[PDB]
């Protein structure tokens, strides 16, 4: 297996469905190396549950949260954190405003090596539960031999690429975390990161982060050949008065870039009332009235969420994903999973006559090339060489009933899988 992509375990589905899944509890699990300290990076934290997620002999072990909090938000953390006293944070500069700290990664130091985790989830029991979300592993990255003269470097840039990411936080506690990973050999990592960090880029910095550095990836290490772009989120920002203003233009040549039809996954109001966890699916999927009432012409754009070959319709999505599949859905030329949702704060904007790109939050996911396998495409596999797409293809449609689900209005016509109606406020 490749890929090492995986999903969490969903609580409620039958176990077939679960066989290949992983839960915190597996990632943290003795058999995945012997633990000696752990970074935690994320945007929520439940801090009780979290440290429970850890096995007993663990619990007691060194832990950091890297976290974007502030004010009373802050404290409330510091709060939850200050009865263990392994537990310190770092708080991730938030210069602009209406950024968020997004990434979720773990880095877990054992006495064997280093482990990193880059995926999809809060720390909090919900992202966990009966979710669909998403997981990719590293390989247990061995010490380097203090003998040896090895950058322990791949060809995919991954070593740099994450020191350069940690580097951009400016953080005295990411920097023994720096200086771990420069101790280990991460030459076998197949894949490319791609972050999003905050700032205003300029000349060849705007090739660094968002959705630029996935365009300088993609024109760099995949080749061409009406292939559809898909792209899935559970967060939707708001991106102007039509599609011109940032979609279809500076964010789909970005995605369409190697060497056409806009798919885009979003659950709509019936996908969430019949969830496992019916309306309160919908606290986790914050698209806004005040957001959605400004481009209606976005949803034309809307297709349901379907998960048969993954057992999960049912369990909504809080992963995140890109793609660019054949036009039979057949093969892709590439698969991202990542944190950031369909925003010009996760993904960047072009400023100043296009020649800055604006980026207001944290974002971290993983790239799967074919050509970092030797290959010029993956085969989809159809069940959940061939990558493993988590959910149904081709996209289907919203009805012309349907309606993306939006989080602060009410919907009291009909009950949902538990008989309760949703009336925020
Ligand atoms: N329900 C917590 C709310 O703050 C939220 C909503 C969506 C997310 O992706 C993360 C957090
Ligand atoms: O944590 V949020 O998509």
């Amino acid at each position: 297996n490749p890929f090492q992509f995986y999903l969490t375990r969903v609580s409620g589905v039958k176990p077939k469905y679960n066989s290949g899944a992983l839960h915190i509890k597996d990632i943290l699990s003795p058999l995945f190396g012997t633990l000696v300290s752990s970074a935690q990076f994320n945007y929520c934290f439940d801090v009780d549950w979290l440290v429970k997620q850890y096995p007993p002999e663990f619990r007691k072990k060194p832990i950091l949260l890297v976290h974007g909090d502030k004010r009373e938000a802050k404290a409330h953390l510091h709060a939850q954190a200050k009865p263990y006293e392994n537990i310190s944070l770092c708080q991730a500069k938030l210069d602009i405003a209406f950024g968020t700290h997004h990434t979720k990664m773990m880095l877990l130091l054992y006495e064997e090596g280093l482990r990193v985790v880059i995926h999809t989830s809060n720390l909090i029991h919900a992202d966990w539960h009966q979710k669909t979300q998403g997981i990719w592993l590293s390989p247990l990255y061995p010490r380097i031999a203090d003998g040896t003269h090895k950058s322990g470097e791949s060809p995919t840039h991954f070593k740099a690429n994450l020191i350069s990411y940690l580097t951009a936080y400016n953080a005295p506690s990411l920097k023994e975390w720096i200086d771990v990973i420069h101790k280990h050999d991460l030459s076998e990592t197949n894949v490319y990161l791609i972050g999003s960090t905050p700032g205003r880029f300029q000349g060849s910095q705007k090739d660094n982060w968002g959705h630029f550095r996935l365009k300088k990836l993609l024109k760099d290490h995949a080749s061409s050949m009406s292939w559809p772009v898909v792209g899935q989120f559970s967060s939707v920002g708001s991106l102007g008065a039509d599609e011109s203003k940032w979609l279809c233009s500076e964010f789909k040549e970005s995605m369409l870039t190697l060497g056409v039809p806009l798919y885009l996954i979003y659950p709509s109001v019936e996908n969430v009332r019949t969830s496992l966890e019916g309306y309160p699916a919908g606290g986790s999927l914050p698209y806004s009235i005040q957001t959605a009432e400004k481009q209606n012409w976005l949803h034309s754009y809307f297709h349901k969420w379907s998960a048969e070959t993954s057992g999960r319709s049912n369990a909504m999505p809080h992963i995140k994903t890109y793609m660019r599949p054949s036009p039979d859905f057949s093969k892709i030329a590439w698969f991202l999973v990542t944190s950031a949702n369909l925003s010009k704060a996760a993904w960047g904007a072009l400023e100043k006559n296009g020649t800055q790109l604006m980026i207001r939050s944290y974002e971290l996911g993983v790239l799967f090339l074919p050509s970092a396998l030797g290959l010029d495409s993956f085969k989809v596999k159809q069940k959940f060489a061939t990558f493993p797409v988590p959910y149904d293809l081709p996209p289907e449609l919203y009805g012309s009933k349907d309606r993306p689900w939006i989080w602060n209005i009410p919907y009291v016509k009909a009950p949902d899988t538990h008989g309760n109606m949703w009336v925020p406020s």
